[PDB]
């Protein structure tokens, strides 16, 4: 077991206080669509390395 | 003189025949890349032809 458990560091709640505490704590708390992605709206020089390191990288990263 | 001249390989004309020959022979003798096909091709985002065709067209002079 290596989950990060809740710790009560100080004091000792009796069972009913434990249950009230836990119940209140329990109460509170990738579809790609590149269409018109900003990187497509940018305008790149024909020899711009950003065509590799920004545009293509952004499209390919999945 | 290293210019390439005409050459009468065979026979000799008289000067009048040479004048006729030369008169007859003499009397017989910007980039706009807009819509270049390479822009019209559809490329994969990773297609190497984006380098070796498209840039090698737009940049080339």
């Amino acid at each position: 077991d290596h989950e990060a458990h809740i710790k009560v560091l100080r004091g000792e709640p009796t069972p009913e206080e434990m249950a009230a505490l836990m119940a209140v704590l329990a109460s509170a708390g990738k579809e790609r669509n590149m269409w018109g992605h900003p990187v497509d709206k940018l305008r790149y020089s024909v020899f711009s390395w950003q065509r590799v390191t920004l545009l293509e990288r952004t499209h390919m990263r999945r």
